[PDB]
């Protein structure tokens, strides 16, 4: 028999003889060990009986079908997936082997970022976002904890969407999204990566809006006669605030800004967080248009930008669950 059991905290690992010295990194549990064959590291993620819920069974699927489909630098790659399970009636686990980076964004968003590594890690989420965006895949949970940054500084997303600081007004009050939702979420961490605080840190929904109305003010009327009565009703009741400008709330000391050239890239950065961190969706910028900004275009590449894009969304029962992720698992 090819595989081979390995105990790893709580759970147990049994994956292939080809993957050997397994670290964890988990929360899916991850870990991530030595491919012998393809002589390099990975990432194995068990998926412990994910058809368990229609919740684990719809995203795992989700994660599933996209990364052998997908296939972009910006948005991490499956190399292997496999199950020890033999049969149906034995089916447990999922095996999900993806390429492995070096670390998490969270650990980046700790440090002190230059322009010009700053701006090119912004720069590949675009990408990633972008092209996304062309196969019809709005993400809309966009978070660094679900970024992952090598040494290089190269950047890489880990999911494919849909704790809640970086989700949109317009997903926080269900209004309907568009492309441009993703902006938003990309404005919660450039800001971060400034602050070094997280920039709506809400413990509930309710909660997390009026940490977005103290800072950017109360929206215009044009945009609150666009949402459900019922939810309008309370909005257009919460207190108003005249909103800090961004120099307010990014001050000059957050950012390096010692040489001409930083002097400069520091209100270029602050032009793009103003553009991005709008609550209504039809004044805030769009990926089209936020590549295109000074800050962000100095990286620009059609071979990355441009490339080519590449079923439903429906209810099943756990059992009907069951089979169709061992349909795909099986491939
Ligand atoms: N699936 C998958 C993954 C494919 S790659 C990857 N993670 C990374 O590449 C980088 N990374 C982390 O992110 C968590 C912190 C960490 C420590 C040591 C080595 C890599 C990582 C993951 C992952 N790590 C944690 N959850 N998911």
């Amino acid at each position: 028999n090819q595989f081979y059991s390995v105990e790893v905290g709580d759970s147990t690992f049994t994956v292939l003889k080809r993957y050997q010295n397994l670290k964890p990194i988990g929360s899916g549990i991850v870990c991530a060990a030595y491919d012998a064959v393809l002589d390099r590291n990975v990432a194995i993620k068990k998926l412990s009986r994910p058809f368990q819920n229609q919740t684990h069974a719809k995203r795992a699927y989700r994660e599933l079908v996209l990364m052998k489909c997908v296939n972009h630098k910006n948005i991490i790659s499956l190399l292997n997936v496999f199950t020890p399970q033999k049969t149906l009636e034995e089916f447990q686990d999922v095996y999900l082997v993806m390429e492995l980076m070096d670390a998490n964004l969270c650990q980046v968003i700790q440090m002190e970022l230059d322009h010009e590594r700053m701006s090119y890690l912004l720069y590949q989420m675009l990408c990633g976002i972008k092209h996304l965006h062309s196969a019809g895949i709005i993400h809309r949970d966009l978070k660094p904890s679900n970024i992952v940054v090598k040494s290089d500084c190269t950047l890489k997303i880990l999911d494919f969407g849909l704790t809640r600081y970086y989700r949109a007004p317009e997903v926080i009050l269900g209004m309907g999204y568009k492309e441009n939702v993703d902006i938003w979420s990309v404005g919660c961490i450039m800001g971060e990566m400034v602050r070094h605080k997280i920039l709506f840190p809400g413990r509930d929904y309710i909660d997390q809006w009026n940490k977005v109305i103290e800072q950017l003010g109360t929206p215009c009327p044009e945009f609150m006669k666009k949402l459900q009565p019922t939810v309008r009703n309370y909005v257009e009741n919460r207190p108003k605030y005249a909103g800090l400008t961004f120099p307010k709330l990014f001050p000059d000391s957050l950012f390096p800004a010692d040489s001409e050239h930083n002097k400069l890239k520091a209100s270029q950065a602050r032009d793009l967080l103003s553009k991005m961190l709008v609550i209504d969706p039809a004044k805030r910028i769009s990926v089209d248009d936020a590549l295109q900004h000074p800050y962000i275009n100095v990286w620009y590449d059609p071979a990355e930008v441009e490339a080519p894009p590449p079923l439903d969304e429906r209810e099943h029962t756990i059992e009907e669950w069951k089979e169709l992720i061992y349909k795909e698992v099986m491939n």
